[PDB]
């Protein structure tokens, strides 16, 4: 692991983690990249070095550090054109920001363009020295980290099309359905009778993953960075970002057990060993598991997850219950997903740019028809009612958590004790999944699908959020100042 205070190189390199070569774009030369860690309270200094050669890939990057808060450093958050001007090729920017009030499982990526999908992207935990769930499990470290990603086999900027992910890694490794069959496996290491806090991540650019281990169950503990009441579960669906703390006691005989991440596209199932890794009982032969997948009895239901601390949802308990509802149109029409009949597109100049240079009438920002701004310290109200196609479309709110109100599949809202996280699935026809926050962090915040291919074709909106106490709230250092001067200067064949 890597940090509080760390560089990050961002270098292009040739690999192969399902037996298929092609180039990508790495933090640290890994996919996944580096886990970065720290402890709650820590100042993080990430100075992110762009090392990138390989203009197919985009030779400037950006980096988002996804559910961090982000109060006071917005021009840290990281999404190219509302945030910063990407960092250019040969040159390094420091990401230099506070994590007072959070712990828990997050992780990082690229927030350019498709850029994370070609590899940038890696887990980030923050550990708690008080953690109210500490006595609850005995190993919590690197080896107890799950990513679960998709890979594809075609760059992001060469796929023509819809993109299906051809291989699911697990921990950055898998076999691909047409691949080498010696593929390398991922293994988890366990001891009988020790209790691991797994902390599942979601690095997906598209699918989301049902995941589960043959003959052994959970108790989820953690969402998206926040403390749950255990919930025993036997299998666990996670959508693009997510994250959970699943704390698994390895109380099953010594030996190897499948661990099984089932994609909702692409090639499905586990024939040859697909869409698996190997959980790894001490004393285990080096082989293959031949365990079964038994029905699951418990799955995780988003409705079931309760906060361990009581979060008391905003406003009051009936629809529109706010200071300031927004029914969010979500659709799709020339080519493009909409919210509210608008495609995104990026704009030349920031969103925090603009605001922070002098503009602050909401008619002015642009892009025109995708910034929403939000009055600061006011209750608010989304809903997000699903039937566009390409779905189920993983919602995802940056510098804020939502109470969960409504889920999908879910029909009446709880406005007592709904889970509170940072991406939540939005489901198909017939759902209206509906989420709360306050405005308590002045600065423009991302709203978008987190299937990176829709939010590339538009699918996303900026919350402006208290934008006359922007640039008061977010006092920006020289290197960010600098940014957009040194990417408007660059060769369009450099970018
Ligand atoms: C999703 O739920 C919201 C309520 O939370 C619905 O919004 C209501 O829509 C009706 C019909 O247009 C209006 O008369 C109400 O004023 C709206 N209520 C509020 C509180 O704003 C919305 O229609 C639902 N969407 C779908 C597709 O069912
Ligand atoms: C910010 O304040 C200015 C001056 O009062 C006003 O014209 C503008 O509408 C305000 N902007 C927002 C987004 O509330
Ligand atoms: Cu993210
Ligand atoms: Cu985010
Ligand atoms: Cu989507």
């Amino acid at each position: 692991a890597v940090g509080p205070v760390t560089d990050i190189h961002i270098v292009n390199k040739d690999i192969a983690p399902d037996g298929f070569s092609r180039p990508s774009v790495l933090a640290g030369g890994t996919f996944p990249g580096p886990l970065i860690t720290g402890q709650k309270g820590d100042n993080f200094k990430l100075n992110v070095v762009d090392d990138l050669t390989d203009a197919s890939m985009l030779k400037s990057t950006s980096i988002h550090w996804h559910g961090f808060f982000q109060k006071g450093t917005n021009w840290a958050d990281g999404p190219a054109f509302v945030n910063q001007c990407p960092i250019s090729t040969g040159n390094s920017f420091l990401y230099n920001f506070q994590v007072p009030d959070q712990a828990g499982t997050y992780w990082y990526h690229s927030h350019l363009s498709t850029q994370y999908c070609d590899g940038l992207r890696g887990a980030f935990v923050v550990y708690d020295p008080t953690d109210p769930h500490k006595a609850l499990y005995d190993v919590d470290d690197e080896s107890t980290v799950i990513t679960l990603a998709d890979w594809y086999h075609t760059l992001a900027r060469q796929i023509v099309g819809v993109a299906i992910a051809d291989t699911t890694l697990i921990n950055g490794l898998g076999r691909n359905t047409n691949g080498p069959a010696d593929a390398a496996l991922a293994v988890i290491n366990v001891e009988a009778g020790k209790r691991y806090r797994l902390r599942l991540v979601s690095i997906s650019c598209d699918p989301n993953y049902v995941f589960s281990i043959d003959n052994h169950d959970f108790n989820i503990i953690e969402v998206d960075g926040v403390n749950s009441k255990p919930l025993n579960v036997d299998s666990i669906q996670i959508f693009a970002g997510q994250r959970y703390s699943a704390v698994l006691n390895a109380n099953q005989p010594v030996g190897n057990y499948w661990v099984r991440a089932n994609p909702n596209l692409g090639t499905t199932g586990f024939t040859g060993g697909i869409n698996s890794a190997i959980l790894r009982y001490k004393g285990a032969p080096v082989a293959e598991p031949t365990t079964t997948q038994t029905t699951s009895t418990k799955p995780l239901q988003e409705p079931n997850l309760r906060p361990l601390v009581s979060m008391p949802v905003p406003g009051s308990a009936t629809p529109g219950g706010v200071d300031v509802v927004h029914n969010l149109i979500l659709g799709f029409s020339a080519g493009k997903f909409t919210i509210n009949g608008a495609a995104f597109t990026p704009p030349s100049v920031p969103v925090l740019l603009q605001i922070l240079s002098g503009t602050t009438n909401a008619q002015d920002l642009l892009p025109s028809g995708s910034v929403i701004t939000l009055p600061i310290g006011k209750t608010i109200e989304l809903t997000l009612a699903a039937g566009v196609l390409g779905g189920p479309h993983p919602f995802h709110l940056h510098g804020h958590n939502f109470h969960v109100v409504r889920s999908a599949g879910q029909t009446t809202p709880n406005y007592v004790d709904p889970i509170v996280r940072d991406v939540v699935n939005t489901g198909g026809t017939g759902d209206n999944v509906t989420i709360r926050f306050t405005t308590d962090n002045p600065g423009p915040w991302f709203l978008h699908c987190h299937i990176d291919w829709h939010l590339e074709a538009g699918f996303a909106v900026v919350f402006a959020e208290g934008v006359n106490q922007t640039n008061a709230a977010n006092p920006t250092p020289a290197d960010w100042n600098n940014l957009c001067n040194i990417y408007n200067a660059l060769a369009d064949g450099d970018k």
